[PDB]
């Protein structure tokens, strides 16, 4: 059974933990391992948060401009650590259930395009896009 080691990075308070708990325990309110079938393949998702992960969720919150601006720092670190320019990763805009949006989707898309990675909006609260975020990351790992 294939095992994907996933890392979630981003400013504190963006919902990294909430996203993980929503994926694993299916609810909104230290490593994690969930067995799941993705595209017919039975696999094991190992969510840490580098050192060394196979895929990285770069998370910010759409109601938090600074967390968005900090994303670049996080990716640069990952690139240095992995000694590579092409690391499987997804840009995640969390808390999309909130009305106080200060980061437009277009902004994140442009950033993601510059990185050559997908952008997905999530809500650990409503569960919107959570599975899609992690699953999409796995599919990015499979292309690598
Ligand atoms: N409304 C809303 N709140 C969220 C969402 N994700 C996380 N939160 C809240 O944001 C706060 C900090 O989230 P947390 O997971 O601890 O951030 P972390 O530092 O990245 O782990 C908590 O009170 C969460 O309930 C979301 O998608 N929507
Ligand atoms: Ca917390």
């Amino acid at each position: 059974m294939t095992e994907y080691k996933l890392v979630v990075v981003g400013a504190g308070g963006v919902g990294k933990n909430a996203l993980t708990i929503q994926l694993i325990q299916n609810h909104f309110v230290d490593s994690y391992r969930k067995q799941v079938v993705i595209d017919g393949e039975t696999c094991l998702l190992d969510i840490l948060d580098m050192r060394t992960g196979e895929g990285f969720l770069c998370v910010f919150a759409i109601n938090n401009t600074k967390s968005f601006e900090d994303i670049h720092q996080y990716r640069e670190q990952i690139k240095r650590v992995k000694d590579s320019d092409d690391v499987p990763m997804v840009l995640v805009g969390n808390k999309c259930d909130l009305a106080a949006r200060t980061v437009e989707s277009r902004q994140a898309q442009d950033l993601a395009r510059s990185y050559g990675i997908p952008y997905i909006e999530t809500s650990a609260k409503t569960r919107q896009g959570v599975e899609d975020a992690f699953y999409t990351l796995v599919r990015e790992i499979r292309q690598h």
